[PDB]
């Protein structure tokens, strides 16, 4: 069952999909286009996992099955956790490939040095050990906000290929379930069997097992119980909450620098506008259950379930809008004066980013607007369930340490909301979930501009906890704790340095003996969002001449903006002091931005220390990424 070969033959398939995915993006693209795939040219399509296979056979791969990889880069041009033993497989372990075709969109950021790494490695180490390429490479910039036209006018290409290159028929897309919904009139919520969405069937019947006992990953969570939140900024309209999550009764483990995976549930006001959309607004506590059609699709959640559970707690809804979900959904649109506005808009690629994108409607407020209110009825729910990607967690970087407090988890989390000009809200989920339970937990007597259900399936959210698990980062102290370091993170980057600083005071209170920590903080205003201001004298007064921070005030003069980079400059002779001495640096936050500032700053500094060319010593600070002297933790 590991052999992917053995699989397809087992299965009757002749299409391999390959998603390389963290945060689900490549795994969505995979399923929409193995369907696409499958209705249009007739193709038998298996979408695997990298992590649900071993590869040490994958070169036996014959010429009737036609491979296709989505594949997303990571870290330093890193794969996706999914997809790291089939890249050392390849890289290292792979002799040839003979008899394999194949093709490879990437998904990457361009504001990232390593642009789509992963996608262009994999293409050329295919095609080099003998693959047949049948369809041109492309790739994704989720920098720009193309990635979703950019895999469209791929996918595109790759009809062009199968229909023109390798002669297949092409017939148009249509609804072909791998589902099979059936109303449960006979089960309600009080059937122990039905999931009023519970993260998996291990939290639904458990009476003779421990859920405290991991371990815990993306498939099984911990509900761990948030002790203690507050709000870190003093603005009125922009919120930062500090989140404690107690673990103290769990296996649930973490290293200062890894991330909490926060598993969310969509807010009410999103929940409403979607049922209200597909008018399930009165079938929300009906009981389904799922039904499998094909061999290789797995239910994504539990079975039995409440319609209402499948949206509140497994359904990504809110989010921008693909156009191939236009392109998907058309059949069923609910009448003809729908259809004429429907084709049009999923047609024209412009029209429908001014009409959908930049309004950024979730799918309900689209297709609401396309039908002027009408209801889209004849929507089966199993297209829904296919056609819109599972709710996937959110990852925050670890702001505490795990020598100062093994038994507590702390994330520090800004809150995205925004209130269109309509009066519809824009919300982030995790976020605003978050914004939420501080609001509840603190009384504090602010207005809730979404709200989520805080006691969750059964109330077995009860005592404000939230599924998480933690994810193992490289972002890591050094080995040696007399190694200097500089820490670079202004706004939330703080976080995983506030880890940092917290675990080498607990190292000095220790007796240990500790390297130089250098510090540099950057927010809009000392009496606005300064994050965690106290803190830092508290921990100065520990750390003594071992520890400096500099504080950049963007806004404190409204004339002239002051930035971490600004703050390196006119520091910059102690920074080479410290890199002389084999300092590590750690750059924390916006990647769009500051992240290629402030590598830039460092380059000039190192160019003119060392009186070298500043692209020489844009080379030199490239290289220290490569060997994990210079550590990056944006996003
Ligand atoms: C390794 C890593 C570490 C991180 N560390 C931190 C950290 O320490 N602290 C931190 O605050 N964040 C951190 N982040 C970011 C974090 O994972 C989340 O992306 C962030 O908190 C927002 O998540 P959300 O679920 O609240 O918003 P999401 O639900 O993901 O929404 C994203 C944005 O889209 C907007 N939006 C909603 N609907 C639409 C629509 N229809 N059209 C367009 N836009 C829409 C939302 O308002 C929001 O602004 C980290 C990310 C990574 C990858
Ligand atoms: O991040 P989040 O936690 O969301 O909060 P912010 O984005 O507000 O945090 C970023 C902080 O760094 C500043 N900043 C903005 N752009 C850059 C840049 N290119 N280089 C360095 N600093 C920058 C911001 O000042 P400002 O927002 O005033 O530009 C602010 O003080
Ligand atoms: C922490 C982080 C690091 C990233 N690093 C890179 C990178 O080095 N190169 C790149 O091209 N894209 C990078 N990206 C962009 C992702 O590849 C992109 O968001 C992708 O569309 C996400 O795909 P997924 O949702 O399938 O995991 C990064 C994104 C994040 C959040």
């Amino acid at each position: 069952s590991r052999d992917v070969l053995s699989t397809l033959k087992k299965n009757n398939k002749n299409t391999l999909l390959l998603f390389g995915s963290q945060t689900g993006t490549a795994e969505d693209y995979a399923n929409k286009l193995s369907r696409e795939l499958h209705s249009r040219f007739g193709l038998k399509t298996m979408v695997a996992d990298f992590a649900d296979y071993d590869w040490d056979n994958f070169g036996d791969i014959t010429e009737d099955i036609l491979v296709f990889f989505i594949v997303a880069t990571y870290g330093e041009g890193e794969p996706t956790d999914n997809a790291d033993e089939f890249h050392t497989w390849l890289t290292e372990e792979a002799d040839t490939l003979s008899t394999l075709r194949y093709t490879v969109f990437g998904l990457g950021n361009s504001t990232y040095e390593f642009f789509n790494a992963i996608g262009r490695k994999f293409d050329r180490l295919l095609s080099e050990k003998g693959g047949d390429r049948f369809a041109e490479y492309a790739e994704g910039d989720d920098g720009t906000g193309t990635l979703d036209e950019d895999f469209m006018a791929w996918k595109d290409n790759v009809f062009d290929a199968l229909k023109n290159d390798l002669n297949f028929e092409e017939k148009e897309l249509k609804y072909e379930p791998n589902v099979k919904l059936t109303e449960r009139d006979d089960l309600s919520a009080a059937d122990s069997q039905v999931s009023l969405g519970e993260p998996n069937k291990k939290y639904i019947n458990s009476e003779g097992i421990d859920l405290t006992k991991g371990p815990f990953d993306h498939t099984h969570p911990y509900l761990a119980r948030i002790t203690e939140t507050r709000e870190l900024f003093s603005s009125k309209e922009r919120h930062c909450i500090h989140v404690e999550f107690d673990i103290s009764e769990s296996n649930l483990k973490y290293t200062t620098g890894d991330h909490l995976a926060i598993w969310p549930s969509n807010s009410d006001e999103n929940i409403k506008q979607f049922a209200k959309c597909f008018g399930l607004e009165d079938k929300l506590d009906t009981v389904i259950e799922l039904k499998a059609l094909d061999s290789t699709y797995t239910i994504p959640f539990p079975t039995p379930i409440t319609y209402g559970a499948v949206i509140r707690h497994h359904l990504e809804i809110s989010g921008p809008v693909s156009r191939q979900f236009f392109l998907s959904i058309a059949g069923f649109a609910p009448d003809e004066e729908t259809k004429k506005t429907f084709t049009r808009l999923g047609g024209d690629k412009q029209e429908f980013a001014t009409k959908v994108t930049r309004r950024k409607f979730n799918i309900a407020d689209a297709l609401l607007y396309s039908s002027n209110n009408t209801p889209w009825s004849d929507v089966p729910f199993e297209f829904l369930i296919e056609n819109i990607q599972h709710l996937t967690p959110r990852y925050y970087s670890i702001s505490s340490s795990s020598l100062s407090e093994k038994q507590l988890i702390n994330v520090t989390a800004v809150v995205e909301a925004e209130e269109e000009a309509d009066g519809r809200p824009v919300t982030g989920v995790v976020t605003n979930l978050l914004k939420n339970i501080e609001i509840a937990q603190n009384k504090t007597g602010e207005k809730p501009l979404v709200h989520y259900d805080l006691s969750g399936p059964r109330g077995k959210f009860n005592k404000f906890k939230l599924p998480v698990h933690v994810r193992r980062s490289n972002f890591k102290l050094p080995k040696n704790s007399t190694t200097p370091v500089i820490l670079i993170g202004p706004g939330t980057g703080v976080a995983p340095l506030r880890g940092f600083v917290r675990e080498r005071v607990q190292q000095v209170k220790n007796g240990v003996n500790v390297g130089k920590t250098l510090l540099f903080y950057g927010c809009r205003n000392s009496n606005e969002d300064f994050l965690y201001k106290q803190e830092w004298a508290e921990y100065a007064s520990v750390l003594g001449e071992n520890f400096e921070m500099f504080n950049a005030f963007s806004r404190q003069d409204p004339s002239k903006k002051v930035y971490v980079q600004d703050k390196i400059l006119e520091n910059s002779q102690l920074v080479h002091e410290l890199l002389t001495e084999g300092a590590i640096i750690y750059v924390c936050g916006d990647a769009s931005r500051m992240a290629r500032d402030v590598q830039t700053t460092i380059s000039k500094i190192v160019a003119k220390s060392r009186e070298i060319s500043e692209d020489k010593a844009a080379e030199l600070v490239k290289s220290w990424k490569v060997q994990n002297r210079y550590q990056e933790d944006v996003w």
